[PDB]
């Protein structure tokens, strides 16, 4: 079995990407964010602290016929930018873009943080990283990805993000008209549960190709491209009005710059992404300052290619026994 799913911006910034998923008999749709960096698929729910829900849509897990509460079980994650949630966890049947699940555990938030009310337009999360990083206790649950590769034509799923427009993710199949030249594979380590890979240097613009190991995470929950302090600055130092501001948080230049681009590596294959796509955007509404979107990981300690990077290219998530991640250029 295969399925196919739109994804689209949840603003005009590309800050994050919602895909419906239908959780639940009859169907209730919720919009999801797909995050490749962690491996819970939880959502705002009846159960929430009514105080804690501006505008979302609920999972009222009491109207679906399918669902049964796993006993005993409860789930609390944390993430890198410091938001949270906790609750507990019934299975019920989940489909996107057609495929469908039963038994994929849906963890169901008793309490969310400031973050997660505040944003109106994400419902919560599918995790696709690998089931060790699961949060549910005691015993932890599979992804929405592990749990169907049993019945899918091909153990992968795809992500194809747009620049300030939709995209689609595929699961089960590869889309030979979504991207141009062949996709360079390059191998996963799975140690630390995320999908890990090493990019074999990068260039600025038209100069030189660097090789250099950059060991980062592909991670389609995360907005930007978090690289090391010595790439990053190397970088910003051919745009002549950039500098790194403490005020802000990172590199900011002037909106009216033309940037260069940005070239990755994978194996003997090289990813460009284009100058517009690290304009992030501005500051403010108004200002004449925008903010980068390539900044240090060094606050972080790890590289994530996140969806600034990622969308640049069709990205395979290759779930065989060994993983691998694929990149075409399209
Ligand atoms: C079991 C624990 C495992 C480790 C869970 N995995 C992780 O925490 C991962 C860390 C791993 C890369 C090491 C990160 C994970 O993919 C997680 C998925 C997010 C969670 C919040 C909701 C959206 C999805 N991503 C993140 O934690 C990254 C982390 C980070 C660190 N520094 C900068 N960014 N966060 C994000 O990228 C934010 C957006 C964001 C955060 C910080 C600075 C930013 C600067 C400019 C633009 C965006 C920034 C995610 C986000 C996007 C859009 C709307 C949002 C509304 C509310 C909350 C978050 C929103």
């Amino acid at each position: 079995s295969t399925g196919s799913a739109t994804t689209t911006p949840i603003d005009s910034l590309d800050d994050a990407y919602i895909t419906p998923v239908q959780i639940g008999t009859p169907a209730q749709t919720l919009n999801l964010d797909f995050d490749t960096g962690s491996s819970d698929l939880w959502v705002f729910s009846s159960e929430t602290t009514a105080s804690e829900v501006d505008g979302q849509t609920i999972y009222t897990p009491s109207k679906s016929t399918t669902a049964k509460l796993l006993s005993g079980a409860t789930w609390s994650i944390s993430y890198g930018d410091g938001s949270s949630s906790s609750g507990d966890v019934y299975t019920d049947t989940v489909s996107v873009g057609g495929l469908t699940v039963t038994g994929q555990a849906v963890e169901s938030a008793k309490k969310v943080s400031s973050s997660f009310t505040e944003d109106s337009t994400i419902d919560g999360l599918l995790g696709l990283a690998f089931s060790t990083l699961n949060t549910v206790s005691p015993t932890q649950q599979k992804t929405f990805f592990d749990n169907a590769k049993a019945s899918l034509d091909s153990p992968v799923f795809t992500a194809d993000l747009g620049y300030h427009a939709p995209g689609t993710y595929n699961f089960g199949f590869i889309d030979t008209t979504a991207y141009t030249g062949s996709i360079t594979y390059t191998a996963v380590s799975t140690k630390q549960g995320f999908w890990e890979w090493t990019s074999t240097g990068y260039a600025v613009g038209s100069g030189t190709f660097k090789s250099t190991s950059i060991d980062g995470i592909a991670d389609t929950g995360t907005t930007l491209l978090y690289l090391p302090a010595t790439v990053v600055s190397a970088y910003w130092a051919q745009v002549s009005g950039a500098k790194s501001s403490s005020s802000v948080g990172g590199y900011v230049f002037p909106c009216s710059a033309t940037l260069p681009s940005f070239t990755f590596g994978v194996g003997s294959a090289r990813i460009v992404i284009p100058g517009d796509y690290i304009d992030f955007g501005p500051i403010s509404t108004g200002s004449s300052s925008c903010f980068g979107g390539i900044q240090s990981s060094a606050g972080i300690g790890i590289n994530i290619f996140g969806d600034v990077a990622l969308k640049a290219a069709f990205v395979v998530f290759n779930g065989a026994t060994t993983p691998t991640l694929g990149f075409a250029s399209k």
